[PDB]
């Protein structure tokens, strides 16, 4: 049927669980939407310049930088809390049902994350959805972040899969662009505050859903079309 | 004395001049600090995935995406206004004074921008400071955005200069990291809402200034020191 390769943060696990930390530290939960793209930006900046540190370390460094930019005090407590929260985001209620549907429809399910491997229990284990997946891959051994081609290529290589058999699933259009550039298919789930980028020459997702249920409709539907 | 290579947007020309567009379209001037890093993020995403579109086309497409993310209506007039403001940011008042003193000290001055080659008059011509620079370079010949190594390498080549003769000046740490990874020096100017990123194994700027005058002091000083 194909292998579906899921991004984890925000796609499967709820990033807005971090809003309280941003409310407290900045006086404004909306700073989440400044910090997050800065984190992704710096992850790609390190990749482009041949540098690497684990995603969580970058997340902490960027939190400190965004704080300084806001003239917001940060304490060691705030940094430990950022870490704890980033590694304990709950699954959206639509996730286990959609994964059940995709698995029962015959899809193989895998995760692929910027986040480095964690000790057991992983955030996916803690959220109760790890068991749907046959493998949990990360960029950590590549030491390059999405959407660097090495990430998708090494993933296909580990899975022993050809690009045509793979579909990258994410609520971030940078991730689906990355995969499709490598001849994978891409599926976009439109989590709050995420919409595609319409630009000439930039691939649009093969499949689009406003939530995981609707994306799963499209994925399952394309098995018989 | 050395060749000083300036970033233009935000470093020399005032990005906060765009705030009224954000205030009006979003009801919130702070969205500037969501849109701008998303613009940079997506420029680096295209570069990592072998795609190139001109920076201003990305700027518009990201403005439209951020609008959709906020469920904010956008018209062709709003896009036009973005273009007007983005290509006409005024120079900070600390800029012409600092550039004058750098010239008097014998530094050669050039610009290097993610922004495409512009029809006359350029944003720097409009701002009244184009004439301080002996060359106005862009990412065009590299077809790749900062901090990709090709950007700096092709710049050093065009200028017939070795990396040790070059210093990249920016209020964005991603730009100084990119140049320093190619063996250039980096000079950070701390514009509002911009501070350095502190992360292990990532190069820190060679020079730092709270404004351009103070940075020009240290650059000149490092001639006598």
């Amino acid at each position: 049927s194909g292998i579906l390769v899921f991004d984890v943060n925000e796609t499967l696990l709820d990033l807005t669980s971090l809003s309280p930390l941003f409310e407290r530290v900045f006086g404004d939960a909306k700073v989440l939407r400044e910090w997050f793209p800065e984190l992704i930006l710096y992850s790609q900046t390190l990749t482009l310049t041949g540098l690497y540190r684990p995603f969580g370390e970058i997340a902490a460094a960027v939190f400190e930088m965004v704080a300084a930019n806001h003239q917001a005090k940060v304490t060691p407590d705030d940094i430990a809390e950022l870490k704890t929260r980033l590694t304990s985001m709950p699954a959206y209620p639509d996730v286990a049902p959609a994964l059940t549907r995709l698995q029962d429809a015959g899809f193989r399910l895998v995760t692929l994350t910027n986040s480095a491997p964690s000790p057991a229990p992983s955030p996916l284990e803690k959220a109760g959805i790890a068991s749907f997946f046959e493998a949990h891959l990360t960029v950590h051994s590549s030491q390059r972040f999405k959407p660097h081609p090495s990430v998708y290529d090494s993933t296909a290589e580990t899975l022993g899969a050809k690009p045509e058999e793979l579909c990258m699933i994410a609520c971030h259009i940078w991730d689906t662009i990355g995969a499709q550039a490598r001849g994978w298919r891409g599926g976009f789930v439109a989590r709050p505050h995420n919409t595609p980028l319409t630009l000439a020459e930039v691939p649009q997702p093969d499949f689009i859903g406003r939530d995981m249920g609707e994306l799963a409709d499209q994925l399952i539907a394309s098995l018989t079309a």
